[PDB]
């Protein structure tokens, strides 16, 4: 209620600290040092160093999709909506990539329904032609967040080209859009 | 040469470890004490736990997709080939999701050739139309790995039914195939 306003403000603190430090060799004293808060003021927060990653993460999201929805200019097309959105954005350990893998989860989940929306806009204006948008919307989410991730899958540098052109002809296919959609 | 037969055989035996305990609460220790070798026997063909994850994965993987190829029906046409690869199959602690993560990506990567010849094929018969074949397969695969893993996104029980309805549409739509060929 009021725990909430100072909880988000900590999280986002713990992001910046995250991020500029990488998440495996962040200890909760780094944390708490640089923060200058004690333990028992990050213990009041947070039960772990995960949950401190996951309060992060979810109102870093939270901020950047809301960011999305107030910059979105009014009466705008699916097509150009579209476009738009897909150009948005915010060591490899173990631990490190779950820091990233939490990540690209919560941006799928955060940005599926403005997806859909964008989806179920193009349905109803007659350039595309999907039957489920939400799941849709999920599924390029994915895409573009696993499939076109070099590092996850330590795709070679000179392929990513392909893999954004082969990106681009499976979303055409998936919306049933016309041909010159993406271009 | 003769140390791969030897490293293999321990790999395989360390899988059984990691998915029998799992992998987080799996030590060092807890793995030589059940292998019967010591500390020593251990680092001779691997530097780390991650190492030894990586090693039970390839070869777990690795000898799952040579006996989906050595399996295989010889003149079995595409969609029936399709059909059949698609049946094939083997706590969330941050690092359980990384082993899980990990065997995604490798199984991924293993299956990719096999689901781009089977979609080539296709592609001579005149079933599909897939200007891509590797990365239409990568991508297929990507949405079986990611997107359908209820545990990766915490997806309810009674939407999975919804998901592989969308799943099949998509393999439809990507594939440019016939609506009924997944009935
Ligand atoms: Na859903
Ligand atoms: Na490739």
């Amino acid at each position: 209620i009021n725990f909430n306003n100072k909880r988000t403000e900590l999280a986002n603190k713990i992001w910046d600290i995250f991020i500029a430090n990488g998440y495996e060799n962040t200890t909760l004293a780094f944390i708490i040092n640089k923060l200058g808060i004690s333990k028992g003021a990050l213990y009041h927060y947070f039960s772990s160093k995960e949950e401190c990653a996951d309060a992060a993460i979810e109102n870093r999201v939270a901020f950047f999709s809301n960011e999305v929805l107030k910059e979105s200019e009014e009466g705008l097309n699916s097509i150009e909506r579209l476009k738009k959105i897909l150009l948005a954005g915010i060591i490899n350990s173990p631990s490190n990539k779950i820091f990233h893998q939490k990540l690209m989860v919560a941006i799928i989940k955060y940005f599926a329904p403005i997806y859909a929306d964008i989806i179920s806009q193009g349905n109803e204006e007659g350039v595309f032609k999907v039957k489920y948008p939400l799941e849709t919307a999920e599924i390029i989410l994915t895409l573009s967040h696993f499939y076109l991730d070099e590092d996850l899958f330590k795709w070679k540098k000179e392929d990513m080209s392909l893999k954004l052109t082969a990106f681009k002809e499976t979303l055409i296919k998936i919306l049933d859009a016309d041909e010159d959609t993406f271009d």
